[PDB]
């Protein structure tokens, strides 16, 4: 069987805590009223809500509505615990009501208004400095929540609202976040394929914090690089396979070696033999002005297979690449 594994940072936050923080389950909901709200525009759908853009009609302010699908409703008490536990907290998206939609009769989240810019439009357009930016205030947002004992599990371009204007970002969507338990196992079918993890792409249960700290690389590499999504993976095998061609095979066999993980016999045939390749590979003539040697390096330092020699959010911040950001 699988060899046990445990974070190395925040490891027993949760044990400590009364029960009443992360038992979820036992959580009461203060519903509020929903005709406070009106609906303005639908801005998306996803398998698990639909998002609106609205006016709170008693302060004319503008939020942001999320209506919970059926799937979605069953687990809808972490969702308000984890967001109200990390409320108040840096680059958090705060949530400002739950009331019950009288259409589809399942909870519905009203946050605070972030006037977002596609990043499709804009995470390619930024300047080295902005990226340095953006980048640290990601991190003061991860540190907190897995401080708090909270890992996002869905960290991706996506998930990061930002107000280029204002110079503003808030890490959104913790329908995946759950509470950090030592010894738990967990489910493997979280966070977007070009983002999972090698622990999630190889079925190990037993991970930490330090999944989304290979998500926040994945997205480093996609700026740096101009090269969108990094790791261009056609299923969840093939996403194993771009990663492989990258950072090599004999440390991903001496990865699941350390963990005595089985491989899935169907890997065999599509792995292949690879040599770690040096990131000078992938620097071309548009993309050196965003290169740096710190930025190599503190990209080398999260894009590890073994989840726990990844650099932790608050190591992260320490980094020689934010040297130049203002703080
Ligand atoms: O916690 C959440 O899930 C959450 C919080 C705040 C959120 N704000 C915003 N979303 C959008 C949006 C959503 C989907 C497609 C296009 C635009 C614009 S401004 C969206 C979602």
């Amino acid at each position: 069987g699988p060899v046990p594994s445990r974070a190395r940072v925040y490891t027993d936050v949760n044990t400590h805590r009364p029960s009443e923080y992360w038992d979820y389950e036992s959580h009461v909901v203060e519903w509020g009223n929903q005709d406070d709200y009106q609906l303005v525009r639908k801005l998306g759908r996803g398998k698990y809500s639909e998002v609106f853009e609205a006016i709170n009609i008693t302060n004319n302010e503008k939020v942001v509505v999320k209506i919970l699908k059926p799937v979605a409703a069953a687990k809808i008490k972490r969702e308000i615990k984890i967001l109200e536990n990390l409320r108040g907290g840096p680059n958090i998206i705060t949530l400002a009501d739950i009331v019950k939609d009288p259409v589809s009769r399942t909870p519905a989240l009203v946050f605070e208004h972030v006037n977002n810019t596609d990043f499709k439009q804009l995470y390619q357009t930024l300047t080295d400095y902005d990226i340095r930016f953006y980048m640290y205030e990601i991190l003061k947002a991860l540190d907190y929540c897995h401080s708090m004992g909270i890992m996002h599990r869905d960290v991706k371009p996506h998930n990061v609202m930002i107000d280029h204007e204002h110079r503003k970002l808030r890490l959104i969507d913790w329908g995946l976040a759950e509470f950090y338990h030592p010894g738990q196992e967990y489910n493997v079918r979280v966070a977007s394929r070009y983002f999972k993890g090698p622990e999630l792409l190889v079925d190990y249960q037993m991970y930490d914090y330090s999944l989304d700290m290979w998500s926040l690389g994945c997205m480093l590499a996609s700026m740096i690089f101009r090269k969108e999504p990094f790791f261009h993976g056609h299923d969840n095998y093939d996403q194993l396979v771009r990663i492989a061609k990258v950072l090599g095979t004999e440390d991903l066999y001496d990865y699941i070696d350390k963990y005595n993980i089985e491989l899935d016999p169907r890997f065999n045939d599509i792995l292949g033999r690879h040599s770690r390749k040096r990131w000078e590979r992938f620097v071309h003539s548009e993309n050196q002005h965003l290169v740096s040697p710190e930025a190599l390096d503190f990209l080398d330092k999260l894009l590890r297979y073994d989840h726990q020699s990844r650099l932790t959010a608050r190591e992260a911040m320490e980094h020689p690449y934010f040297y130049t950001v203002v703080k």
